[PDB]
This record gives C-alpha cells, sequence and structure tokens, in this order.
C-alpha cells in the first residue's frame, strides 16, 4: 500500500535511475530557435506543443522544421502536438473601446448582430447566437476570464436578456464569455480549426490537442475533419467545462487520450472541485489505458521568477501521485525567462515523486477491476507486469508496431523501465505521452522484417544495457502481442 | 482502492454531511477580540494558536481570556495551543543597521561576542557559540530566511570562519541563520521557552507546539520543563530540519503528536523533498495513532487577497489526502484581511477533499500493519471500525475519559462520524486535533458517576441524532475501552 | 490453508486437549442398563439415540429413565433423541409416527430424527405431529434417497438440522456419488449454521471385532474433515460386543482429526459467503470469532438462553473451545449436537436473574479455568446476543 | 474455497470428460497374460507394478515383455515399475541384483522399499549405476523413521509412496490417516509424484463389490491430492481384475468433479518465496492464465518432463498435454496427475528447433480428445532448467 510504502521512505536516499512521467513544452518566442529547442530536449522535453490560438501557419511551420532539426541533431524522437484554438464565445465592441460595469446595475445582453460595434454599459453584443435558448433566469454569465459575473433575470425578448451586475469590473473590447451550468452547443471544430487541422495532416503532426470537447459525437467530428489521411493521428480531448466532465466516459471511449485543463475548468467550476475532477479524469484514463495530461497553471510563477512557490511544487508532485502520464508547461516555456530551468526543475519534481510512488498499488488496483474471463491481450500484459514483480526484473521489452500493446503494458505500471521496439517512427513519437516507456526504432527497410523476432528483442535488451537498467544475470520480461498471436519470455540477460 | 473510488465520484453530487479534518487558527490583531473569535469559531476554528515568538504575556492572556469567553457564549469547547519561540541562531548587529553583501566578495563570520554590536560586511557575529565545531569547509550558511547564501572556505581561527558570498543580498540587524545539513546542538528549550511554558501551565493550556525539535531526548526536556502540574498537556513536536526528519521515529514515540512545518523545512531542504517528507511524517503518525498537523504556507496569498491561487487550494486538499488530522492557518488569521473567509474556504476545501477520500484504504493499510497477536485495545478498536464497514453503520459512540481510546478508534478511519463521550472538559478540547471526532461532555459531578455507562451511551446517541448522523433503523457501533472493554452494535430507536 | 497446515503437522506431537466433534450412540440390549450408560457417557457419549423401529413404548421409557439417572449420577447433561420408524409418494409421518411423537413430547425428548424426509412440506408434518406442546423440540431430518438430496435447500431451511444416512442413500445411489453427497450436505449445513450428523456404516465391523478396519477409521476422520458436527453409532452400541471400546476409539479418531484440521479455513470460507451489509447478529458472532484468531484467545464464553447465538458462534469455527452459559437445561442437552461447544447451566431460580450478566460470565470463565483452557494472562472472548441486544468483551483472565 | 465449491455441486450432473488421477496395477497370476494386460489398460491402468518379493527374473521378464506387447498393440505408453523386496542397510544383496536387472531391461521407475533416511536414497541410486541415471526413485514410506525424515527423503527422491498398511503395523490407524495428509501435501509443494498404496479396494479381491468405506478411502486419497492410487492383490491374485480398475477410475473421476483445483493452485502459489526463479515464475503464471482466461487445455513442451511436472504441481482446471521427444518421458509422466503425453518422433519428423510443429501436435491432440474446439483458449508453455538459462516461452493461443 502507498501508506506502508511511505513508512520505508527516506528523502536522503538517491533517486530512481529513471524518470517515468513525460514533459510537454509549449513552443514560443523564448524557445522556437533550433539552439533553444536543443536546450529544451536536454532539459527533458518529450513533446513540443504548438498553440494555434496565436501565430500564422508560417510561425508554426518554423516550429515544426526547427523541432525536427533539433531532434535529428541530437538523435532523438520528439512528438509534435497541434493545440487547436477551438470555438469561442466572445462579446462585441464598445463605444470608446470601454465599458464600466458597476455592482447593482442592470444591463442587457443581446445576440442581435446590430449591436456588435456600438455596445455600451447598458446594452452589448455576445456572438453566441443560441444564448437565449440555452440560458434561463437564475443562470450566470461570466465575462473576461470570469472576473465579471452577471445574473440573468428574464427574457426581454427572443434575442435580449435582462441581467444584474453582481460585481464591479471594467471590460474592454471582445472579452471571452463563459456559461457555467449551461449546455453550450457550438460546433466541435471552428472554421479556423478545419484549416489548421488540414495543415496538421499535411505537415504530419503526431497528435491533436482538441479544444473544448463536450461530447462523444464531437470526437467523431474532429476525426472526420482529419479525414482518411489523418486516421493515425492521435486525438487528445481537452476537458474545459461541466459537459466534458459529465460526458467523460464516452469521450474517453472515442478519444486517444485526455487533457485535464485545470485553468479553463477553474473559470466555471470552483477550484476545490477542479482538484477532485483532476483525480477522477486521471484515474478513468488509467483504467482505460490512454494517456492523460495535467495541463495549465503548473509552475506559472517560474515564468519570470528563478524558482516557483512551494505550493506549485506540490501541485506538480501530486499530479504524478494521482497517476498522470504527462505534465504540461504553457507560458513558462513559450514566453518565459527561465525555459531550461523550469523544465529541469519539473523533471526533478517528477523524479522525486516517482521515488515516493508505490507502483504496485496502481498495478494491483487496475488488475482488480478486470472482468474475468479476460481476453488474450489483457491477460498477457497483466501477467507480464506481474512477472516483473515476482522475479524482480529490471526491465521490460515490448515489441509493438503501432504502440497499442506498449500502452497496454504501461497501463499495468511495472516498477521498471519499459522498452518498446517498433518499426514505425510515428510510434516512437506518439509514445512520448505514455509514461514509463522509451522507444527503439528498428529500421525494417535496412535490417529486414525480423519475422523470427530475435533481432528486435536483442535491440531492446541492448538499449536497456546501454541505459544501465539491466546487466548480466538480471531478468527482463519480453512480450509480443499484435486471430491475435502473442508471446511472453522471462529472459536471462547475457 | 482509491483509484477505484475515484471512478465512482461526481463533482456534482452533494458533499458529505460532516468534515473530519480540524482547523487551527493563529490569533493576532485581526482576530483577538471576542467578536472576531466568535466569527472564527462559526467559520470553523477548533484550535486557537498563540505565537509566542511575538507579544507579551499580557497580550496572550487577553487571547486566552477572549477565547474562553467567546467559546462560553457559543456553548462550545475550543482548544488553546502555545507555540514556543524556541532556540535560534541569529546574526549580530551592523554598523549603520545595515550590511550590503555583494556576489563573489569575501567575508568573515565570528563567534566572538565583542563583535555583536559592531559588525560590518567584511566581518560580523553569529550567536551560535559552537558554530566552528559543527561547520566544516564546503558547508553553507543561510542568512535572512535563506535568502543570503554563504559558503565556508576555512577556519580563520577557533572563532572565525572565512566565507564566500555566493549571492547578492543586503541584510539588516539580527537576522536568522540556518545551517543546512549540520547538526545544531542548541538546547531543547531557551530561556524564554522556560518562562513561557510555565505561563502555559499556570493558564491551563491544552497543548504545546514545541519548536525546532531535533531528537527524542529533547521531547523529555520539554516534558520536564512543563513539570508535574502540566503532565496532562500534550506536546506536539514541530519538525523543522533534517535532524527532526532523521530522528522522526524516536520523536513520535516520545511525543503526543507532530507538526509538519513545511516553510521551516523548505529553508534548508529542497521543496520537492519537503513534499515527500510531508507524506512520510503524516503516514508515520497515522500508524502511531497520534495527531499530525500540516502547517505553514497553507492559504498564504489569502492574507491580503479575497481568494487564493489554484495551487494553494490543491495543497490544502492533498494535505487531507496525505492523511493529516489538522490544517493550520498562521498570518492569514493573525494579521490577515479576510480571517472569516479563509477559515470558511479552508473548511470548504477540507469537506470537498473528504468527499473524494476513500477511508477504507486508510483502515485497511493500518490494520495490515498490525502484529498478530494484537493486544486487547488494538483488537477491540480495529474490530469496532471493521463492524462499521460491514454493517454500514452511520455513527460511532466511544466512551473515553482521557481520549486515549477515542484517538485509537479514529486511527482506524471509519467512514462515519465518531462521537466521544467524556467526563473531562480538557478531553473535549484536546480531541480537537484528532480528525473525525466530536466530543460530548458528561458532567459526572452534576449527573452522577454512571458506572452502568447507559447514560453516557444515551447522551452520545442523542447527539448523533440531533446532527442527523443516525435515525431510527440505523446502526451505531458503541464502544467502551485493566483492560476493560465492550463493543455493541446498537440499533437506533 | 489446509495444505499449509498439513506441512507443519507431526503425528508424534501430543494431541489436542479438547474434542470438538460430538458422538451419538444408539441404545439397545447391550447398553440399556444404568451401569452400561455410565460407561457410554464416560467413553464420550453426548447424545443417546432411541430407534423406534423396534421395541415398545415401555422399552424406550426405560431408556429415557436410565439415561437421566446415569447422567444425574455423573453430574452431566445428556440429550435424548427419538429416531422414528417412518414409511416416491408415501406420507411424511405414518400412523405409528404420530403416536410415537406424542409420546416423545410427553416424555420431554430433546430432538427428533425424522426418517425418510424428501421435501420441506414433510418437515411441517412432523411439526404439527409434535403439536403446540413440542414447539421447542429440534427436528433433524434424515436424508435417505435422491429426493432428499434434490430438495436439500428447502429441507435445511425448514429443519433444525440434517442427518446423512450413507447406508440408506447407498441403496439407490452409487457409493462414489454418496461420498460427494455427504460433502454437499455437510457444507450446506455449515453455511446454514445447523447441526449435521454423519450416520450409518461408521465403525460397523467393530460390532463383533475388537478393532475396525483401517478404511473405517479414515471414514470417521474424513467426516470430521468434511466439517460434520456429529458422528453416530448404530448397532455398534445397540447390539455390539465392545460398546465402551468403540466409543472410546471413535473419540480418539475425532480428537486426532481435529488436531490435523485447520479451523481457520472454515472460518474464512463461511465469512466470505456473507452478504454485505451483514445484520447485527451475523456481524457480532463473526467478529468475535475473528477476534479469537487475532489475539490468540484460548476460550470463548457465550451467554445464550435458547442456544441460538451459541450455534451462530460455533458456525464460524474458532480455534478454541466455546463455553455456553445458559439458564435452561434443555439448551444444555440440545447443544450436544453442536461441535466445539460445552454447556454450563445457570440456575436462575436459585441464583437470581443476573441482568448485570456478571455472574453468568464469571461462571463461564470459571468452567474454562477448571477445564484448563485458560489461565491467568490468557485472553477470553465474551459474547452476549439476544431489537436484538448484543455485547462483546475481550477479557483478560485473572 | 472447497466449502463454497461443495454448495454448487450436483450428484446428478454429468461427470468430467477427463480423469486426472492415475492408476497403478500389480501384475500377478490373474494378469500376466497379454490378454489380461490389455483388459487392465482399457480399464484404466497407467503403470504396471512388478513385486520382486516373489517370482524369478524369468517371471518378471514375461511381465515386462507382455506389458510392452499389450501396450504396443493398443497404441499407448505404459510405465513399468520395479518394487524391490528390501531387507539394517538400504538395499539388500538381492536388491542390488534386481536393480541391475531392471536397468538392463529398461524399467521406468523403482518403488524402493523400507526407506528410512535420505542417505539410503543415494544407495539405491548407486545400485542403478551410470546406466540407471534416468530411472525415477520412488521411496516407500513404511515406518516412523521414514515419516520423521520425510523432508530430506523427498528432497533426495523422485517421489513418495504412502504405504498405509505397513505404517499401520506400529503406528495407530488414526495417525496413519494424518500421516497420509502430511506426506501427500509435502509432495504437492515439492511437485514430486505421490502414490496412495495398500488397502484401497481390498475386499474386491474376491467380492464383486467393495465396502462403502473403501470407496470413500479412494476418494479422499484424491481429495488429499494424491497423483496416484495403487492396486495390489486386487489385480495380482484377484477374481475381478478389470472390474476393480474400472471402478477405481469411476471413483477417481467422481472425486475430481467434486475437487476444487483452484484451492490447490492458490495454496502452493502462496507458499512461493519472492523473488522466484524464471522457470518457477513461468509455470505458475501459465496456470494462472488458464484460470483468468478460462482456457480449456495446456500444452507443455518438455523432453525430460521436468516442466510438465512443474506445471502439474500448480493444478490447473484443464488437461495438460505434454509434447516430448522421449518415449520414456511418456511412460514416467504416467505417475503425474492431470498430464497426457504425446510422443514427437524427432528422427522421423525432424528436431523442430522453432517448436512450431510440436505446438501444433499438442493442440491437434487436445482437439482430437475434444478438450478444445475453435474459439477456445489454449496455454502453450515451454520452460527449460537453470542449466539452459531458464529458456522459456508462453503463448495464450486461440484455437482454430
Ligand atoms: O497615542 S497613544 O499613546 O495612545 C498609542 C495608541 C496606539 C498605540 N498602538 N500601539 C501598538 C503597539 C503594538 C502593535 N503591534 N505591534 C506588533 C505588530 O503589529 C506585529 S505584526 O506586524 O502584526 O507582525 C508584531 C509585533 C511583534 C512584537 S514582539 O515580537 O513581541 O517584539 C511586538 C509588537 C508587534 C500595534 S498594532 O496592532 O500593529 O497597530 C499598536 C500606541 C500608543
Ligand atoms: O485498497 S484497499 O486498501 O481499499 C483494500 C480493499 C480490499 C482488500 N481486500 N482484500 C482481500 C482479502 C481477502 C480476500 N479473500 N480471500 C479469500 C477468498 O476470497 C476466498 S473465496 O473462496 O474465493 O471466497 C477464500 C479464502 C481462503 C483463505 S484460507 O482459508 O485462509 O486459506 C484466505 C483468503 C480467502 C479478498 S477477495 O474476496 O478474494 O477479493 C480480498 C484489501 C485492500
Ligand atoms: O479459497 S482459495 O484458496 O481458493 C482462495 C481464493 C482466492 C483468494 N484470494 N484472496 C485474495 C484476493 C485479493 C487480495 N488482495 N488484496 C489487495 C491488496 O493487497 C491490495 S495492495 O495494493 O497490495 O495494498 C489492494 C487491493 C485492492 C482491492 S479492491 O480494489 O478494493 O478490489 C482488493 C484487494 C486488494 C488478497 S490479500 O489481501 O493480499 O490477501 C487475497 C485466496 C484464496
Ligand atoms: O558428443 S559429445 O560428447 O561432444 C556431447 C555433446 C553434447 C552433450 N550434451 N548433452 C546434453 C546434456 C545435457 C542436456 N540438458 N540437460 C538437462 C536438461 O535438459 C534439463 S530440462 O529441465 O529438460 O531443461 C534439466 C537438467 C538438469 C540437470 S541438474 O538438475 O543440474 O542435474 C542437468 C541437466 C539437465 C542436454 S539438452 O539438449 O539440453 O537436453 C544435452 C553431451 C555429449
Ligand atoms: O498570450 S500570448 O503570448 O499569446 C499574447 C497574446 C496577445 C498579445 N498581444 N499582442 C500581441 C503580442 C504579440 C504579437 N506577436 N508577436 C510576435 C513575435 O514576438 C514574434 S517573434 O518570434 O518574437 O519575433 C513572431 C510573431 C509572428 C507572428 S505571425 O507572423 O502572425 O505568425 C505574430 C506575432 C509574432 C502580436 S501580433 O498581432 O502578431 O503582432 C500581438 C501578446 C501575446
Ligand atoms: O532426462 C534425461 C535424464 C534424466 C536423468 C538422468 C539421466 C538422463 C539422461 O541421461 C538423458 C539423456 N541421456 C542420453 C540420451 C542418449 C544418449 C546418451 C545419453 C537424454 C535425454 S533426451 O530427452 O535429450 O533424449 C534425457 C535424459
Ligand atoms: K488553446
Ligand atoms: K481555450
Ligand atoms: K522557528
Ligand atoms: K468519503
Ligand atoms: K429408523
Ligand atoms: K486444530
Ligand atoms: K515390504
Ligand atoms: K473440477
Amino acid at each position: 500500500s502507498q501508506l506502508a510504502h511511505n513508512l520505508t521512505l527516506s528523502i536522503f536516499d538517491p533517486v530512481a535511475n529513471y524518470r517515468a512521467a513525460r514533459i510537454i513544452c509549449t513552443i514560443g518566442p523564448s524557445t522556437q530557435s533550433v539552439e533553444a529547442l536543443k536546450g529544451l530536449i536536454q532539459s527533458g522535453m518529450s513533446v513540443a506543443r504548438m498553440n494555434f490560438s496565436h501565430g500564422s501557419h508560417e510561425y508554426h511551420q518554423t516550429t515544426i522544421n526547427n523541432v525536427r532539426q533539433a531532434a535529428a541533431e541530437l538523435g532523438v524522437n520528439i512528438a509534435i502536438a497541434l493545440d487547436t484554438k477551438g470555438p469561442e464565445i466572445r462579446t462585441g465592441q464598445f463605444v470608446g473601446g470601454d465599458a464600466v460595469m458597476e455592482r447593482g446595475a442592470t444591463c442587457y445582453v443581446t445576440t442581435d448582430p446590430a449591436f456588435a460595434d456600438k455596445g455600451t454599459k447598458d446594452k452589448f453584443y455576445i456572438d453566441y447566437q443560441n444564448l437565449s435558448k440555452v440560458v434561463r433566469p437564475g443562470n450566470y454569465i461570466y465575462i473576461d476570464d470570469g472576473i465579471l459575473i452577471l445574473q440573468v433575470q428574464s427574457h426581454e425578448d427572443e434575442q435580449t436578456l435582462e441581467c444584474t451586475v453582481t460585481n464591479s469590473h471594467t471590460i474592454s473590447d471582445r472579452r471571452g464569455v463563459n456559461l457555467p451550468g449551461c449546455d453550450v452547443d457550438l460546433p466541435a471544430v471552428s472554421a479556423k480549426d478545419r484549416v489548421d487541422l488540414q495543415f496538421g495532416v499535411e505537415q504530419g503532426v503526431d497528435m491533436i490537442f482538441a479544444s473544448f470537447i463536450r461530447s462523444a459525437e464531437q470526437v467523431g467530428d474532429v476525426r472526420k475533419a482529419l479525414g482518411p489521411k489523418g486516421r493515425d493521428i492521435m486525438i487528445i480531448c481537452k476537458i474545459e467545462n461541466h459537459q466534458g466532465v459529465q460526458n467523460i466516459d464516452s469521450i474517453i471511449e472515442e478519444s486517444d487520450g485526455i487533457m485535464v485543463a485545470r485553468g479553463d475548468l477553474g473559470v466555471e467550476i470552483p477550484a476545490e472541485k477542479v482538484v477532485v475532477a483532476q483525480k477522477i479524469l486521471i484515474s478513468k484514463c488509467n483504467v482505460a489505458g490512454k494517456p492523460v495530461i495535467c495541463a495549465t497553471q503548473m509552475l506559472e510563477s517560474m515564468t519570470y521568477n528563478p524558482r516557483p512557490t512551494r505550493a506549485e511544487v506540490s501541485d506538480v508532485a501530486n499530479a504524478v501521485f494521482n497517476g498522470a502520464d504527462c505534465v504540461m508547461l504553457s507560458g513558462e516555456t513559450a514566453k518565459g525567462k527561465y525555459p531550461n530551468e523550469v523544465v529541469q526543475y519539473m523533471a526533478r519534481i517528477c523524479l522525486e515523486a516517482q521515488s515516493a510512488l508505490n507502483e504496485y498499488v496502481f498495478f494491483n488496483s487496475i488488475k482488480k477491476l478486470q472482468h474475468i474471463p479476460m481476453s488474450a491481450d489483457e491477460a498477457v500484459c497483466s501477467s507480464a507486469v506481474n512477472s516483473v514483480y515476482e522475479t524482480k526484473a529490471k526491465a521490460m521489452v515490448v515489441l509493438s508496431n503501432t504502440g497499442r500493446s506498449a500502452r497496454l503494458v504501461a497501463k499495468y505500471r511495472p516498477n521498471c523501465p519499459i522498452v518498446c521496439v517498433t518499426t514505425r517512427l510515428q510510434t516512437c513519437r506518439q509514445l512520448n505521452i505514455t509514461q514509463g516507456v522509451e522507444s527503439v526504432f528498428f529500421d525494417a527497410d535496412k535490417l529486414g522484417h525480423d519475422e523470427g523476432k530475435e533481432h528486435r528483442v536483442a535491440a531492446g535488451v541492448e538499449f536497456a544495457k546501454s541505459k544501465g537498467y539491466v546487466q548480466t544475470g538480471d531478468y527482463c520480461v519480453v512480450i509480443h502481442a499484435d486471430g491475435y498471436a502473442n508471446q511472453t519470455r522471462i529472459l536471462l540477460v547475457e
């Protein structure tokens, strides 16, 4: 148990010889150059994130090219992620470019396009056309990152709502508006999204961080927007509101993974409930065997300060204790002052947290939830990880072309590194969001199809030796899984 | 498991009708009046903390008097805690009340008392007389809450050390110094502590927060300092350095509880390791069945702002998930702008976290660690909590005079409230640092000795009904526990 | 596990100081006399069986009278059982049965061995035949054919216990399926918490021989390993040449098997089958037996008037003796078909009602000291369970 | 648990399509002929026992010759066992002569009489010499000394025979029942064959039916966890040779339907020390996979039979099919419960280093017996000894 494991711990013991958790970095003005990216890779970046809320297709082209050049110069594989802007509810414009809202006052929000460029403190535009159909009297309208809170009183007509201003705040032009407790029915992908997703497929991005996902249906729309040529690209759904939290089971089932966007969730949902939401979403992904990213507000104060707050450190640590595959950095790397340091410290926190983490609790909890009889794939992978514990094996070798069984093995959480051997470079990149896994590329073009499998097994073991995980005498659990043929060997290392 | 419990959760389901975690508030200028204290009590204060690092005995007497008066008016029992100043290593004084230290410069730290008042940037005094004996070349000296970092180069003589100024910081008169990774051999109690602890006994405080506890022998020193008159006062040891972490096992055995002073630890130990240290100390206390306090840097930004940061909220919630009995507020309530609001919001976080917490994991882990054969006390209490889970009982009633068996039951973490019925008012107050327990005072002088135990059982069940824990048809596990013991699975009428 | 328990055993070790399984003897010409019954009791007889297939009411009246006299002279309580003659369509009770059962109620018998029970509806026929005056007499159903095996769940639910008649069953059912049937009926009675008797063909060849075959010895032992409350002797004590010797030998086989038997396997198996949430009665007894294992208690003390909670505790199988303190002598006699229990009579008319319960608990602990189960320093688990008032104490013996 | 398993049972339901326990028959005047031997085989004989307490070398030669001819005509493999006369020293002078005769004639196993200590096991081993290395030594436990030194005896031997009758001479019968539980369980942990012998269905030597007590005696031997049950005078000098073996098979099959294998599996798994060596881990993991996927058959590739015995130790709830390139392994596995052997002729078919053909042969056999059909799971396993670096392979195979 985790509690019993805590008793045996010492903060003066040397840390684990390997880091399981993965770090996602947002590329921007601070870190776009080849040299800056090489610093990021060496600091511990596994995935490069492109924020498509800003920048032209040419800015992100520079990022793509530079990421590829930096990784190739260091002989590593780095995943490229496209984070979409997504659909947005925003206000219109104001006369004088400004509107002062005072507590107690009455105002009118309208969806009539006439008021888009002449809004005042009394009446202004909101671009979400179905606003009146979704919102009822009693509901709240949040404006400007939820700083301004309006309470709906009644329908003035079909396009206008009577509202009370509950707090004093001054909103400028085109502020973002949130509708807490309301079922927003905006389309899955925006007009800009369809262009950006097309560009993603063309440039061969590894994964999509799909913004503002609310239902399972919308996951299908993002899939269709990618089309037949983008069928292999992973779709990671960003959960940003109550709808995504409510519909999570079906969302997970249709997606390739989940991002817990704490910041976005915090705007509509109380902070203490977001903490619990993080627990829920991470564990559901853990059982599903799909990557989960802890994102936004991670080491934020380290954007301009040389070190973060003690609370920020525990936040990162607990994301790992919760069971997250990945931890994300947004502005800390994008426009930050200490990009290498923040990644280096994040890696240090993850490594420290992993030393305190009793991996067996995860393994045992996930195995307990399996329905008997298990299918071949499930039984093989859980049994293989069980053999790691029972023989005290120091490494695992998984042969997986698509990375399917690699993620399935990683689900069961062994207390040793997992080495995936694959014939596809895309698999190497895409596994960078799966914890406890490292990828060896086996060039089937240059080295044959290895149908006997011995050459790939040898390539995996070789890597494990070079990294110092195993030596002569140690055990290493080798596993193959593709009418579904499979194999498991407990190998004695030469 | 916790992971399995997580899947069933919903952030839209109503929260628990009960909060297990206990809130400790520091009393200062923002909260010393009778009215302000009643505000705190209603907001969710269970323990009033007095910071004896600042203020006269007349000041803390007012706190004591105002707390008791506030509690009397609301008809509740509030614990009074004395937090000692403790022994300290400080720098001397500087000519012109100032010393600007520049990066790369050389300076000299001396233990020569003649330099106490005439120090400069090139040479100054540090009051720890055994500094040269403990510190070796290569070691670091932190000054002014760890902001100024000096590296020791050589012993200039038997009193003076040559040091390199590794970073630029200007320090004023009498700044606190830290010796990371060095065994500080200062006595357990200072001159001030000795006076202050005697005051605490005379005023009848319930518990002592003893600062800078480094070893088990030092707990005995605080024990001896309190004397025979204060033998029933709890000693909660504050872990602040590496010595406290290394000696934790022997300290816990000798103490009545532990405070995890994250901020103090953070000065000398890397933040990430302090996070892990918190896990170690809390779990160790949980197994020992002794109160553990998560203190310092809890909701610090809410001292001057109406709301805290998201990260601060998760810190408080995870303290509960770690298994802390208590969470503590310092400056937030002592000199803060939103004292009622921060206690209320901390209560909200604790209640929310508790709803997501799987107590059975705690119960099962602790039970698994018990050596068979168990003694009567351990067997009775673990069996009683196990009965709760197996019959889905909605409350527990424990008859405990000293609080001993009450603390032992709470150790096993049932998924229902515990109601302790005690004949001592001091037991009511002292149980305020034990999670998931509420105390009902039974006046033995006014209502008789009740050797049948039926009147005390009735009083406990009646309380559980009035709070809405149990109703007719619900099960309630009644337990009284040399060594006499008794367990009943009661059906509520 | 039993396998793990087997590893640590040694046949050369001194045997256990207490026997859990209970022996029932059939009374005939060889054992009817007062002196002969004194021999049976001392050899280890807990229950005397009357076979109403042979002999008149005056023959069985002598048996009843002599059993009571031999028991009183030795200062012990002995259960008297009435095994009916009995009569597939045939009625439950016959005309002779109804006449014989009325005689049983009048003479105050403790239990009925109802012959040839095939359905639960037939258990009710035996109930009516005993009438309102015999509502507290236990009905032990005798399974004799396939119908009894088929309807066993409903029969157990209605009966007060079961007897497995291997001989009768073996007439229509192959011997190898009877062995399995025995396993089934015993285990179901364990889960039900009702006594089960292993009867017929136990040590038959010891009727005229000084010692039985090895195969017969293993049959007695495996009955105890199956988890039977009672082992029964028919003609071995009724018409047999070595009555005292056969009871002494069966007692030795039971004592030996018990030493090899892992009680914890039984405790854990029955606890795992409990539907959560448990009710108060179920949770109190299982938790008390659990506390025995967790503290290594050397005895239990149960306060039970009807013998209900005494049986419920015995169900969960502690690895120590159970001492039941009861205010009624019929409970003492009726618990003689329950394994691992010993009864202590508490005279309420002579020593007060003891609503504080201290005197009954003290007498229980006293019996455990005199029998040498506990001494100063040992733990003893005390339990009372009658809106269902309950109590549990882990007591330190003075 | 066994108790929970009992509740769900019905005596009127169909029996198992497979028998785990194995039957050993003593050959005598009633059964020496080829015709009477063929009858014994079809009645369920797996091992033919020669009692060297009687008869000359020519008599047992006739037994050896006829057993092989009967088996060859029926197309099955039957083990030949040599039960020594015995005496004190371990082996007698006659034993040494007899053991040499057994080696020459190529017997499969020795039932070594009156074994009292571990030192004596090496004496039997020496009496077999270099050419008798591959012959199993099953130690007969006949007195208190054998019981006392059982741990060291099991460690040195290849198996144990519990001789109840002999033990009953000086030890009380009730303690022999307990002693039976001890030796059987100790062999189960060790994973070495154990035989329940003497006084099985004895009355059926001259009667057409045995007593009900004798039937429960046979059943409880299986419930204890015995690999084998042995017949002496019932098949040696008895009136009903075929009937007694058929009825013993009927009891063994009946007990198997009632027996819960998972209890055995869990008990032995719980007794394993962590960390396990690769071969022990692979074998228990493969059996665990059977339960968790509800596999209907196991296939073990084992030439020596070591991993077959190791897999059988953990008691899966399905047949074990062993594929071996040695006929002597086929014979020797006849004293291990729940295993059936398929001879893969390496000279005729090839050495099959890739193992694909032996796996196919194993599955084919399981299909032909009706253990598996299209859609079922079959657990294929191979596990070499430490000397070969624990070379191992496990497959969860979907049957076509
Ligand atoms: O004109 S009249 O002559 O009538 C007249 C009218 C009003 C007057 N007010 N006088 C006072 C005196 C003290 C005082 N608080 N002081 C402290 C303090 O504030 C803080 S802190 O900042 O919260 O941390 C930490 C302290 C640590 C120590 S120490 O460690 O024991 O040394 C000692 C003191 C303080 C305040 S106030 O409450 O701060 O306003 C007001 C005086 C004269
Ligand atoms: O993560 S948390 O901290 O919250 C947490 C939550 C729950 C936890 N519970 N873990 C357990 C413990 C025991 C257990 N049952 N085992 C047995 C069993 O099941 C059966 S049965 O026949 O198959 O019924 C027969 C047995 C016979 C014996 S023996 O007679 O001594 O050999 C011994 C054992 C069992 C089970 S479970 O019921 O099997 O799932 C689960 C632990 C931690
Ligand atoms: O009668 S037979 O002989 O055939 C027989 C048949 C079945 C038998 N199985 N017995 C068991 C089964 C499970 C088991 N698990 N313990 C758990 C555990 O250890 C951990 S932890 O992570 O390590 O702390 C977390 C758990 C979380 C959950 S859940 O998530 O709440 O479900 C549940 C359990 C555990 C144990 S035992 O407690 O280890 O003894 C014993 C035994 C005998
Ligand atoms: O002609 S030349 O003169 O040059 C010439 C060339 C090669 C020669 N080698 N022939 C051999 C010898 C051994 C051998 N494997 N034996 C073992 C074994 O197989 C297994 S296992 O359980 O089945 O895995 C378990 C063992 C346990 C022990 S022990 O426990 O330590 O006693 C000891 C041995 C084995 C093999 S094989 O091919 O691996 O079968 C082939 C001989 C002569
Ligand atoms: O929170 S956020 O950080 O996102 C944020 C949000 C709102 C902000 N408010 N005003 C801003 C700020 C920056 C900004 N562009 N700076 C750019 C830049 O610095 C560099 S460079 O690499 O450093 O030389 C390359 C760029 C390439 C393109 S592209 O040609 O269109 O691709 C576009 C811009 C930049 C613009 S603007 O409208 O683009 O002129 C407007 C500022 C930041
Ligand atoms: O298991 C074997 C064994 C076990 C215990 C003692 C001795 C042997 C043994 O000698 C032997 C063997 N020897 C051999 C064969 C042919 C020629 C010379 C020697 C060949 C095989 S094979 O399975 O690889 O055929 C298996 C064994
Ligand atoms: K975005
Ligand atoms: K957004
Ligand atoms: K301090
Ligand atoms: K809860
Ligand atoms: K009868
Ligand atoms: K025992
Ligand atoms: K002999
Ligand atoms: K079976």
